[PDB]
DNA sequence: GCGATCAGCCC
DNA sequence: CGGGCTGATCGCA
């Protein structure tokens, strides 16, 4: 049965009620400077569809959109807010976002459209976006009659589903998480995305030139050593050269052929000079294709800025993800790739990049939740946690900790957070399961509180069916009861890791909210640009650095109060690279 | 074209 | 052993 609604040619007062479900449709996946194809409004007075050129040109409608006292319920309000920012229109008063609501209730559902969210409550009087717009090359906006009914049905679903979703969030003790954390954060992310990050394209282009030269040299050297030319970028062709023509040992295989991952190649290096060249080629090629070419493809020609989109409702742990471009995985470990960061610069003259990061937030969170006396004491003394772990598991004094011991203790600490496993640790340290198991046992002997926590959290996940974070984020783990060892073990590691990674996500998200409030109160021009899981990157006038050096770490350190202190390091400079 | 496979970058 | 995104190649269409 078709849904009734008014296909309006003009905006009326009835459409501007102080409470409504609103749909500002942006079909393009990347909504930056994207078209708004239609608008739907559902309120106490009825259901309405408005053509964008009409509504967005109407003073009354624009004013309604920007009035904080006029409450709107939406799905993915950030998408609408940003698309409107590019049009110079402010969206305020969004009191409920169905996308974020669904995400908090169950991240695993992968809710990506109104239909998916509605199906959670047995509401199916709305079609999936893909069914309406199609996919890939076939994607397209349908004729007005079809478009209008779809947007109205989506607004109608939001209107009907708000109460049921809020009720369940309240039962889950997650309503404040939505209203005081995720929704306010959505607006902050919208500002960050819209501001974008300035890129020194000339810098990138020059790097690309030099890489091309280096790649040419290495490429030829490879063919020389192989005695023939082939596609190095083809694990298939490369495998034949290495394991068949050159007869190198097959230390590991892939489900479809020979493994050629860096991990394996490093072990084969002693056998043939071609290996190091392949590794070098892989390194340069990664920088060239993914970072130089990749970044240049998404930089806006007119402003020379890149505008990422932070997916706030995707990860199973509460973290954000970044796309087109992903600015959360810019090289830093290796000097060559690290130089790419010199291309990320302040958007204004005489401004600088300021970066602040939490020091070991995950292990500090673990110390807090596990209430491990030894681990808490370690952080209260602000000790080098890896050196400390080495001293405990290897039974030696600080002065007796060798570089290799610290390196292995560090790997153990990662495993503990990820959800320890002899097999996983062994592969990482290139040792045996028996040996790796010995490290684990020694770790738990030194940190019995952590052992108790790991045991207890797994039991809790099985009993309740899910685990939670400091701010009540939730993750269901149905596989925790599986009779399949591999499937069950993965779920157990998730039970151990989610509260840690998840709570760290909760903390930095609150820090971002607290920070923006402080920056506004202080009337600073500084503003957030990026978040990279445990770090915040801002840009600001050089005259604001001294104030930021005190303000940013304090706000981040005081976001939440744990049984151990939170510690934040910071750096600033002329480019992201120099913010070290 | 579309998508599984393999690779490698980040925290 | 935890959580992500993107680019290359290549079978399949
Ligand atoms: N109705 C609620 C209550 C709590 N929370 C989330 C966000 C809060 O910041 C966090 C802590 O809530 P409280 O301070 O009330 O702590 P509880 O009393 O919930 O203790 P516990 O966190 O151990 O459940 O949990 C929420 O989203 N909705
Ligand atoms: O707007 C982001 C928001 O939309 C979803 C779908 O509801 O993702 C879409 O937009 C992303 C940004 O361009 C794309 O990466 C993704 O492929 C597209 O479906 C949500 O997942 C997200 O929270
Ligand atoms: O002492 C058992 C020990 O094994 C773990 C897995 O390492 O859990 C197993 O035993 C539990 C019963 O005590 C089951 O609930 C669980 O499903 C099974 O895998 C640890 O959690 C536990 O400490
Ligand atoms: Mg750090």
């Amino acid at each position: 049965k078709k849904m009734a609604f008014t296909l309006a040619d003009r905006v009326t007062e009835e459409m501007l009620a102080d409470k409504a479900a609103l749909v500002v449709e942006v079909v393009e996946e990347n909504y930056h400077d994207a078209p708004i194809v239609g608008i739907a409004v559902v309120n106490e007075h009825g259901r309405f569809f408005l053509r964008p050129e009409t509504a967005l040109a109407d003073p009354q409608f624009v004013a309604w959109l920007g009035d904080e006292t006029k409450k709107k319920s939406m799905f993915d309000s950030k998408r609408a807010a940003v698309a409107l920012k590019w049009k110079g229109i402010e969206l305020c008063g969004v009191s409920f976002d169905l996308l974020l609501a669904a995400y908090l209730l169950d991240p695993a559902q992968g809710v990506d459209d109104v239909a998916a969210a509605a199906k959670m409550k047995q509401y199916e009087a709305v079609r999936p976006d893909e069914a309406v717009y199609g996919k890939g090359a076939k994607r397209a906006v349908p004729d007005e009659p079809v478009l209008a009914e779809h947007l109205v049905r989506k607004a109608a679903a939001i209107w009907e589903l708000e109460r049921p979703f809020l009720d369940e969030l309240r039962r889950n003790e997650q309503d404040r998480l939505l209203v005081e954390l995720e929704q306010p954060l959505s607006s902050i992310l919208a500002e960050m995305e819209f501001a974008g990050v300035k890129v020194d394209t000339k810098r990138l282009e020059q790097m690309g030139k030099e890489l091309a030269e280096q790649l040419g040299t290495v490429e030829q050297r490879i063919y020389e050593l192989a005695g023939q030319e082939f596609n190095i970028n083809s694990p298939k062709q490369l495998g034949v050269i290495l394991f068949e023509k050159l007869q190198l040992p097959v230390l590991k295989k892939t489900k479809t052929g020979y493994s050629t991952s860096a991990d394996v190649l490093e072990k084969l290096a002693p056998y043939h000079e071609i290996v190091e060249n392949i590794l070098h080629y892989r390194q340069l090629g990664k920088l060239q294709s993914t970072y130089i070419e990749g970044l240049l493809k998404v930089v806006r020609p007119d402003t020379k800025k890149v505008h990422t989109i932070f997916n706030q409702a995707l990860t199973q742990t509460g973290r954000l993800s970044s796309t087109e471009p992903n600015l959360q995985n810019i090289p830093i470990r290796l000097e060559e790739g690290r130089k790419i960061r010199q291309a990320f610069v302040p958007s204004e003259s005489d401004w600088l990049i300021f970066a602040a990061d939490y020091s070991q937030i995950e292990l500090r969170v673990l110390a807090h939740i596990a209430e491990d006396d030894n681990l808490m004491e370690a952080f209260r003394r602000d000790l080098d946690i890896h050196t400390k772990t080495a001293m405990d598991i290897f039974q030696v004094s600080e002065d007796e900790v060798t570089p290799n011991m610290r390196r292995q203790a560090k790997a153990v600490n990662f495993g503990i957070v990820y959800g320890i496993s002899d097999y996983g640790l062994a592969q990482n340290l290139n040792i045996s399961r028996k040996e790796a198991a010995e490290f684990i046992e020694r770790y738990f002997e030194s940190f019995p509180g952590v052992k108790r926590y790991m045991e207890n959290i797994v039991q809790e996940a099985k009993q309740k069916g899910y685990v939670t974070t400091l701010l009540h984020r939730r993750r269901y783990l149905p596989d925790i009861t599986s009779r399949n060892f591999n499937v069950r073990s993965f779920a157990e590691r998730m039970a151990m890791n989610t509260p840690i990674q998840g709570s760290a996500a909760d903390i930095i998200k609150k820090a971002m909210i607290d920070l923006n409030a402080r920056l506004k109160e202080e009337r600073l021009q500084a503003h957030l640009l990026l978040q990279v899981h445990d770090e915040l990157i801002l840009e600001a006038p050089k005259e604001e650095m001294e104030r930021l050096c005190r303000l940013v770490p304090e706000v981040m350190e005081q976001a939440v109060t744990l049984r151990v202190p939170l510690k934040v390091d910071y750096h600033y400079g002329s480019t992201w690279y120099d913010a070290k």
